[PDB]
């Protein structure tokens, strides 16, 4: 644990790095793409670094090929995008901020040919027990990206990424494609034990995307994805979904918190929650609410199981004090809300899918099975 970045070298790309004066230090990038690597990448309380880059879709490459776990309670800034990989790990401090155009932090390595092409593949090389914890606050610029990779992935902080994608995911590959400065699109293979993505705190992703995915193998019913907190993608409805949750093929995935996608003025967005077993917890709430229509939530599957794009559960368990909100609520129907498995739904919640007060019908609700079907909680799908 140390109070600064130590044992920079620039391997790749062109720049320059500066150690710390009057608790700064000041990384100069001139190429569109840079790697540094690092003894340690620490930073302590009331110190910060920042990256100077060429353009706000500049990357640097920062890889830790000492050996702890990177302890970042200061302030990480730049005007471009920045990845961290550390195989041993990297902790976020209670009040540490990292505010860049776009961030990674994976203890899984690249290729520093692959990185300086463009190609950015995650892979290999992490440390048996590492993970990435944040407990401070991450932010991007507008449009911009925050991907925690790692076997064990938690955020007990804030995690903001407005107009852009946040992705938490624990996998034993992650491939990012990026277009003009964004994330496009994310590739997540491969299980990995103890796989693990909790978020207790903050993640939000305004008129963006969040997507959690955990890829276990062998847990039995292990957790391998926890939302106790807060997962909030309001805004426009995208066809690919505003929050996506993915547990993989084996494991419980555990909602006890909240996922919101509402659009109060126009419609709900969609959120899908996909696992082997999917347990919505008293408490847990999950609302796609639309001023102008209600959005669609998919728990276990698609209609009737038939969306190859949502993964069909085994088994979903809706406790009682659950919520599931498609309502519209000023004018417009109310939307689609699916409990699905392929073996056992027992539905205890409350799912509404009201239409607007001012008009609009009923939204569509299926809780179902291709198996065992146990349906004892409320629908209201009613106009108003």
């Amino acid at each position: 644990a140390s109070g600064s970045p130590t044992g920079g070298q620039i391997v790749a790309g062109s720049g320059s790095i500066q150690t710390p004066s009057g608790n700064q230090m000041n990384i100069h990038q001139n190429s569109q793409n840079m790697v540094a690597n690092w003894n340690s990448f620490d930073i302590g309380k009331g110190n910060t670094v920042q990256f100077d880059q060429p353009s706000s879709s500049a990357v640097a490459l920062n890889r830790v090929v000492g050996g702890g776990e990177s302890q970042i309670m200061g302030n990480l800034k730049a005007n471009g995008q920045v990845f961290l990989v550390n195989p041993n790990g990297v902790l976020f401090g209670e009040g540490a901020s990292v505010s860049t155009s776009g961030f990674v932090a994976s203890t899984r390595d690249i290729k520093n040919d692959d990185f300086m092409n463009r190609r950015y593949t995650f892979s290999g090389g992490q440390k048996a027990g590492a993970a990435i914890v944040n407990q401070g606050e991450l932010t991007t610029n507008a449009g911009g990206y925050i991907v925690l990779a790692a076997d064990r992935v938690s955020n007990s902080g804030t995690i903001r990424t407005p107009g852009g994608k946040t992705v938490l995911a624990a996998s034993e590959r992650i491939t990012l494609q990026l277009d003009n400065g964004g994330l496009m699109s994310v590739q997540v293979t491969g299980d990995v034990v103890n796989a693990l993505v909790e978020n207790r705190g903050l993640v939000s992703a305004r008129d963006g995307q969040v997507y959690l995915t955990a890829l276990g193998r062998g847990m039995l019913m292990n957790t391998v994805l926890n939302v106790s907190g807060v997962v909030e993608a309001s805004g426009m409805h995208r066809q690919d979904g505003n929050i996506v949750l993915d547990g993989g093929d084996s494991g419980v995935v555990h909602l006890s918190g909240t996922l919101q996608a509402d659009n109060a003025s126009g419609q709900g967005g969609k959120v899908v929650v996909q696992g082997k077993n999917i347990l919505l917890d008293k408490g847990s709430n999950i609302t796609a609410t639309g001023g102008q229509g209600g959005g669609e939530v998919y728990v276990g599957g698609g209609w009737q199981g038939k969306d190859s794009n949502i993964r069909n559960a085994d088994k979903v368990v809706m406790q009682g004090g659950a919520r599931i909100d498609v309502s519209a609520t000023q004018q417009g129907n109310g939307g689609t809300a699916v409990l699905w498995s392929d073996s056992y739904t027992n539905f205890h919640g409350q799912i509404g899918a009201k239409g607007g007060e001012t008009g609009g019908n009923g939204g569509r609700v299926e809780t179902s099975s291709h198996g065992n079907l146990q349906a004892f909680g409320t629908v209201s799908a009613s106009a108003a």
